[PDB]
């Protein structure tokens, strides 16, 4: 019924209902958005549960926290086993056959409020387990409706990114891709990348498993900037992320991309990305 | 003793001493930084205490929640009667002739995480009253020190940009980063800055003049108040290096002199003349109200 989730909070370490989970009110995540995140996917065969990449997340965790000053609370043993206790917990809640989405969470911990860094303050770290349902095959089948606004750490300081969100919902469509001076940035929650004539582009920049999967296909990669023109003229438009694995887009502010299908890049790292996913379960 | 906080969340709200307030977890605040904040600060004559430019702080705080979608949950009455119960629930902690600074955090509740605005979150609110000291008498004759650093308009708790600039600034034995973007002044990390020159005063340039009244509303009145022009202009990094006077202000410095910048004077390293008559002129505006 109940989720399960975990919070350490002045090194005290507990996993509790979702309900009894509080942090305190100068905790520096709340007050500042002073934390980062990252995300591990939970894939279920049956009662099997495996992660997707939790070495790769966590070294990217790793890195999120050294760049903004704090305090690894774990190594790699650490986390993982923190990730199983967490999963594990909330086997009932998810149940058989349900896909999970494993949310981190560490911040510099509580406080007097000044902006500075604290002398002594310790990291809250906060972890649940949720149920992950990924796109549906008629969502891969059809494409995804994307919209262009005005627009390199996972932190928690995400109001940009919130606003953006909505900003899509309110368009009917299933993401924003940011402009910034002309040229594409990435989506409210997810990675942007375009195809023309055959070669995958992405903006310029390591976590990487889309370049890991054009490699094993074979397809170039280049990283370069990509103007609002090129955008809507690609080949193909493609996002990316933990919990949309990989989705194509096919409308662009109402206009079709291309002939408006899911073109050939898009099939073969998609067949690639569930290759992937088979060879760890 | 010890401060006692005001919190709402999920509708039910309380007056609880600091150590006794938790937010959920799922927070927006906490989880995204879907946030505004506010301060008010409140000046005590002995056991008198007074809040300054009130109307004009909860106008911001308002128009902060308006910007980014966060249903108000209180009229200017509500936000006023809120302060009032606050600092009145904090007067033996703070003590007689205590200064204060209140500061109020609204985000937009608890919800499953996802990023667009959640269907039934309802706002939660934090407010606190904390012991204000102002800068000394010393700090005013000696000036302060800020360092340069590579750098829009909402007072959000997206602050780890922020963080990072004022820790910046500690690690550089300052008081305050100067930020500059394309070779021109912005701002600093929890302060305005302003240059002196040739007896003008300039801000830098905001996004449209309608949020540069905003921002600068109260430094106007003053300016005006003591026959100084004003004027919203960039601040190219050689201008900053050149300026007769640097300045920086906040709720918790009123006006501050820079006379030090990445370790080198300010012109003769004193204090200026727009900066006394400003600091004079601000604090005419603190016994006025009081
Ligand atoms: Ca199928």
């Amino acid at each position: 019924i109940e989720p399960i989730v975990y919070l350490s909070v002045a090194s005290r370490e507990e996993l509790v209902p979702l309900s009894e989970a509080r942090v305190p009110v100068l905790d520096r995540g709340f007050i500042f958005g002073d934390g980062v995140y990252e995300v591990v996917p939970i894939y279920a065969e049956g009662a099997r549960r495996a992660p997707f990449r939790i070495a790769q997340h966590l070294a990217r965790l790793a890195r999120s926290l050294k760049k903004i000053g704090i305090a690894d609370p774990h190594d790699e043993a650490g986390w993982r086993a923190l990730v199983a206790r967490l999963v594990d917990a909330n086997a009932a809640a998810l149940g058989d056959g349900q896909h999970a989405i494993v949310y981190i969470q560490v911040t510099r911990g509580v406080a007097k409020r000044g902006h500075a860094f604290p002398a002594n303050a310790v990291p809250t770290v906060f972890a649940m387990a949720s149920p992950l349902a990924l796109p549906t095959d008629a969502q891969r089948a059809q494409g995804v409706h994307c919209v262009t606004a005005e627009d390199d750490i996972k932190s928690v300081s995400l109001l940009g990114n919130v606003l953006m969100a909505q900003h899509a919902a309110e368009h009917d469509a299933a993401e924003t891709i940011q402009l910034r001076d002309g040229n594409v940035t990435e989506g409210s929650s997810s990675n942007v990348w375009i195809v023309k004539n055959g070669e995958l582009i992405a903006p310029p920049r390591r976590y990487a498993l889309v370049e890991e999967l054009a490699e094993e296909c074979g397809i170039r990669f280049v990283a370069r900037e990509i103007n609002e023109a090129e955008l809507r003229a690609a080949d193909e438009i493609l996002l990316t992320s933990a919990t949309k694995e990989i989705l194509p887009v096919t409308r662009l502010d109402d206009l079709p991309v291309q002939g408006g299908r899911p073109g050939p890049v898009f099939d073969a790292l998609y067949a690639a990305y569930q290759r992937a996913k088979a060879h760890e379960m």
